[PDB]
Parts: C-alpha cells; sequence; structure tokens
C-alpha cells in the first residue's frame, strides 16, 4: 500500500503540521511526504525509529518516499519546523519494540505535544 502525508503551513490541528499526523501501515509499505507547502521537509526524530530502521533526512520540498521495512513506531519531524511542533508518527506493523524510547525521547514543547496525541491516535 502506498500512502500519502502532506507537508502544511495550515491544518486542523493548526500550524505548520503533517497530515495526517499518525499513519499505520504495514511491513513494504510506502509513505510519501508531499511538499505542498514549501518550506518543509521530513526527519527522523532522534530515539523514535526502530531496531533495523535507517535513519532519514529530505530535502527542503522534496516529495520523498520511503520504504518502511523494519517494524516498529517512527517519528518525524520536519527540520525547520520541529520547534513549532510540525512532527508526525508512522507505526510499521503491529506491537512495536521501541516504544520506550520513543515515548522517552526528548522534544520541544509542542513537538512533544503533537506526537503524544498521535501516540494515543495510534492506541499507543
Ligand atoms: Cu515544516
Amino acid at each position: 500500500a502506498d500512502f500519502e502525508v502532506h507537508m502544511l503551513n495550515k491544518g486542523k490541528d493548526g500550524a505548520m503540521v503533517f497530515e495526517p499526523a499518525s499513519l499505520k501501515v504495514a511491513p513494504g509499505d510506502t509513505v510519501t511526504f508531499i511538499p505542498t507547502d514549501k518550506g518543509h521537509n521530513v526527519e527522523t526524530i532522534k530515539g523514535m525509529i526502530p531496531d533495523g530502521a535507517e535513519a532519514f533526512k529530505s530535502k527542503i520540498n522534496e516529495n520523498y518516499k520511503v520504504t518502511f521495512t523494519a517494524p516498529g513506531v517512527y517519528g518525524v519531524k520536519c527540520t525547520p519546523h520541529y520547534g513549532m511542533g510540525m512532527v508526525g508518527v508512522v507505526q510499521v506493523g503491529d506491537a512495536p519494540a521501541n516504544l520506550e524510547a520513543v515515548k522517552g525521547a526528548k522534544n520541544p514543547k509542542k513537538a512533544q505535544e503533537r506526537l503524544d496525541a498521535a501516540l494515543a491516535a495510534l492506541g499507543n
């Protein structure tokens, strides 16, 4: 399955958002991060990627397709807008094994708020 996440200046949850900010996929699915607004990118957050994943960081304005192979929870940010809370979560598979690290990872306040809401939306 191939999914899309929009990078937006304004969305349902306010300014500087990924929509959807919460997504559950299967191993081998893809997610494309779409630069619907300019000025955004996607980057994995420190501490928020599972065993066997590779860190990643797109270029600003890049239409960025990730194939998710390693199971677990991924926290992503927009690099410039991380302090404004531009973040999202992708869960790959069921029963993610890296929740403790994910939940303990440090983040700016607005980021943490949105991450925690994304995680709760995933039933995590
Ligand atoms: Cu951004």
